[PDB]
């Protein structure tokens, strides 16, 4: 099975507390990762409750953090907002 998440939703986590943001119409919760991140969470932060898919390319991940990033999966954009 697959959760959708509409924009509205994804929009409200973007405090201390929680951190998603969408990549290629994927949603990650990248709460517990903010301080792991070689980037910096400054980064992160910056583009939660959105989709931040162009940032994201434009700083060519490797192939190691694209396989990392799939942990972080917990659902995708709802087929109606994208
Ligand atoms: C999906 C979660 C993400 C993972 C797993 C992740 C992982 C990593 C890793 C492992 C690196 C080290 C370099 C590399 O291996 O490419 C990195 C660097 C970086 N990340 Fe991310 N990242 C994620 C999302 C993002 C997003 C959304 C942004 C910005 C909107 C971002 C901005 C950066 C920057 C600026 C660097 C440093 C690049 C440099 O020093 O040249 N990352 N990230």
């Amino acid at each position: 099975a697959v959760k959708y998440y509409t924009l509205e939703e994804i929009q409200k986590h973007n405090n201390s507390k929680s951190t998603w943001l969408i990549l290629h119409y994927k949603v990650y919760d990248l709460t517990k990762f903010l301080e792991e991140h070689p980037g910096g969470e400054e980064v992160l932060r910056e583009q939660a409750g959105g989709d931040a898919t162009e940032n994201y390319e434009d700083v060519g991940h490797s192939t190691d953090a694209r396989e990392l990033s799939k942990t972080f999966i917990i659902g995708e954009l709802h087929p109606d907002d994208r």
